[PDB]
């Protein structure tokens, strides 16, 4: 996250930790 974030740019799996429930 954010979801633009890893699309325009890089982003890492623990990034994405931040939308899981």
């Amino acid at each position: 996250g954010i979801v633009e974030q890893c699309c325009t740019s890089c982003c890492s799996l623990y990034q994405l930790e931040n939308y899981c429930n």
